RNA sequence: ACGGAAACCUUGAUUCUAACGCUACUUCUAAAUAAGCGUUA
């Protein structure tokens, strides 16, 4: 809610379940895990844990940044109250398909999207697959997907201004983000920018109006009811193998189903640093689900 | 405590074999090392 962190990538790989799958943008649990690993490699893991335990710490999923912050399409607002038209069915289905394909909108027109206007996606990155082999066992021919960006398009997140977070981001920018980081993917250059006046006044965390989430956040059990009755959302898995320097064998962490972005709700909630570690495991596995919200008209 | 870790698009291959810058064409055609002896004595 304080800064507007920008990460300019050249090549990246954000696996969505397979080595040959790469999403355009990553989720906040991935960057929180990356921060946790960088902090533990630094040695100042306890300070970052204490900072994350505070309610001031807020993080959001990466969104596209092309001469202005972008926001995920608010799932649950194709509402006919602003899209009531007398056009033919062909144009109605064409605009429905165009809105379904849309995933990100520029900040300057997000409310315009809520006025019935129709916008198209913009060229942000090309996702291409590369085949690689192992020239000692002539059976492995594995494919890796990338997210090669273009047109000065970066990724951005919103988080509090902290010196520990600043230095952690600076160490992240030479350590990569997601995927085969020691192969030419994930690396970025960081820039710190101020939140625009048209955006900072909308980033909220505590009130009872229509809020669109910015983080893949699973609410606490106390207030899930309000997200169930009057909440529009999408369900995203967070499975995978838990990285661990303490166990020789790789353990699958517990599959957890969160709420995607931008899921719309009628009231805000509280996130969880949920322990997705398997049983009998020495150290925790922290999954970050803490929402930053956006007010709607 | 990042659907993540590890992984060479790698090994072997001669732009090589055959093929006369060759066939025909006189440095040729006429031509005396030769002509004039004045005037004075």
């Amino acid at each position: 809610t304080y800064k507007l962190y920008i990460m300019t990538f050249q090549n990246a790989h954000f696996g969505s379940g397979t080595l040959d799958s790469s999403k355009l943008t990553f989720s906040a649990d991935r960057i929180f895990s990356a921060l946790v690993l960088e902090a533990l490699k630094m040695g100042k893991l306890d300070a970052f844990l204490a900072e994350a335990n505070q309610d001031k710490f807020t993080l959001t999923d990466a969104f596209p940044f092309q001469f202005g912050p972008f926001l995920p399409k608010p799932i649950g607002y194709p509402k006919h109250d602003q899209i009531d038209q007398s056009v033919d069915v062909k144009e109605v289905r064409r605009q429905a398909k165009l809105s379904k394909k849309l995933q990100f909108l520029a900040l300057e027109n997000v409310d315009d999207y809520l006025n019935g206007e129709l916008f198209e996606n913009e060229e942000h990155a090309v996702i291409d697959t590369v085949t690689k082999n192992q020239p000692h066992k002539d059976d492995n021919l594995y494919q890796v997907a990338t997210t090669r960006f273009s047109n000065d398009t970066s990724l951005y997140v919103i988080a509090n201004e902290s010196d520990l977070l600043n230095e952690l981001m600076s160490s992240l920018q030479y350590s990569g983000l997601g995927g085969k980081r020691s192969s030419g993917f994930g690396r970025f250059e960081l820039d710190i920018q101020n939140i625009p006046l048209e955006l900072s006044d909308r980033l909220t965390k505590n009130h009872s109006d229509k809020v669109m989430s910015l983080t893949t956040a699973l609410p606490v059990d106390a207030d899930l009811e309000e997200a169930m009755e009057d909440g529009h959302y999408l369900l995203t898995k967070s499975s995978g193998f838990a990285f661990s320097h303490a166990t020789n064998e790789n353990y699958r962490k517990q599959d957890l189903y969160k709420f995607a972005s931008g899921s719309t709700f009628s009231k805000t909630f509280e996130g969880q640093i949920v322990d997705v570690r398997p049983l009998d495991f020495p150290h925790a596995v922290l999954n970050y689900a803490k929402p930053l919200f956006f007010k709607l008209e």
